[PDB]
């Protein structure tokens, strides 16, 4: 149906972003010190998925109420993942900063955040009024999580 096809573009974008966050999380968990370039690369892959999502969703028409409701679960999932990943990254501040990666991690998070807020506002512009409050809450979660990271890797 057209209804499933409509939401599927949004779902695929969220899935692609979630996959990139998951890879980043896996490598953060595995990291205890030394070379962090593959980890930094993973961070930049999240930016690319977010940029691809912006490009794919830019001109999408407004979602119906039931279409937009189908995105609540997917977004809550991605958000929980982001929150946990950032927490895990902050838990590795010692070895990252110690290995000289502090500035690069901060810069990656700032760039992630700029793309994330752009996408969160774009998706929020596609949902009808009843979802405006939850869309703001979900947008704020992402922004707040990334900001928590940026602060941790500041001096
Ligand atoms: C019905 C739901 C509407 C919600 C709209 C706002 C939330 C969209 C989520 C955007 C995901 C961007 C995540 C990038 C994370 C990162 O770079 O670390």
């Amino acid at each position: 149906t057209k209804d499933q096809r409509d939401v599927n573009v949004f779902k695929k974008v969220l899935e692609n972003i979630g996959n990139a966050v998951t890879q980043f999380n896996n490598d953060i968990l595995a990291y205890t010190g030394g070379d962090a370039n593959h980890l930094i690369h993973d961070g930049d892959a999240i930016i690319k998925a977010t940029e691809n999502g912006l490009q794919e969703l830019g001109p999408q028409p407004p979602l119906s109420l039931t279409e937009a409701l189908a995105l609540v679960g997917p977004v809550q999932g991605v958000n929980k993942l982001i929150m946990k990943t950032v927490d895990h990254l902050i838990e590795k501040k010692g070895p990252l900063v110690g290995g000289g990666y502090g500035p690069q991690v901060k810069a990656s998070l700032q760039k992630q955040a700029h793309a994330a807020v752009t996408l969160s506002e774009l998706v929020s512009s596609k949902v009808p009024s009843p979802l405006a409050p939850i869309s703001k809450q979900l947008s704020d979660q992402v922004a707040q999580a990334l900001q928590k990271g940026i602060e941790a890797f500041s001096i």
